């Protein structure tokens, strides 16, 4: 059995937009996503959620709804990312290039699937449904799935 890390996704969902953030730096940038990172020790999962989508966005909301759980296993680590995904109830204020993530509206009929992780073209449908979900996901490097699964749930 392996041992797992806590991290968080943030989907700042409206009703015909979504805010991605794309990673600049480092090893893996190109890509777009939510905004998220390590859970930290003392902090609740969504209280997490919500200091990562400050410090990766610049936005700021007082409560998030949580809407799916996904685990990554990665081909030669053995710790296992277990993340935590939410979306945002309203936002308040405008996004935010910080060094990690620049962020950009796209409307949801241009999701930029071809430019995200492989995993999201699965749940993030079942997201953009308002469906909740369970999900797991075995990659080889960054764009391979060698198995998954995926299950809508009625309780994450
Ligand atoms: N296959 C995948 N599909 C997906 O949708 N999100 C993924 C993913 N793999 C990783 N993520 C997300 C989870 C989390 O939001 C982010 C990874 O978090 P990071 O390691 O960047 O966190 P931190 O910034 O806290 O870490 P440090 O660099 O140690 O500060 O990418
Ligand atoms: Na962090
Ligand atoms: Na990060």
């Amino acid at each position: 059995m392996k041992a797992s890390r806590l991290y968080t996704l943030v989907l700042v969902l409206q009703p015909q937009r979504v805010l991605l953030g794309m990673k600049k730096r480092g090893f893996g940038a190109g890509r777009w996503n939510g905004f998220g990172g390590k859970v930290q020790e003392g902090e609740t999962i969504e209280d997490g959620a919500r200091r990562e989508l400050q410090e990766e966005s610049g936005l700021t909301v007082d409560a998030l709804h949580k809407v799916g759980q996904i685990v990554f296993e990665f081909v030669g680590e053995p710790e296992l990312m277990d993340v935590h995904v939410f979306c945002t109830d309203s936002i308040q204020g405008t996004p935010v290039e910080s060094d990690e993530m620049r962020p950009c509206w796209f409307q949801l009929d241009q999701i930029p699937f071809k430019d995200m992780w492989p995993d999201a073209s699965y749940w993030f449908p079942l997201l953009l449904q308002k469906k909740k979900f369970h999900g797991y996901f075995k990659f080889q490097g960054q764009d391979t799935i060698l198995d998954y699964t995926l299950r809508e749930v009625d309780t994450v």
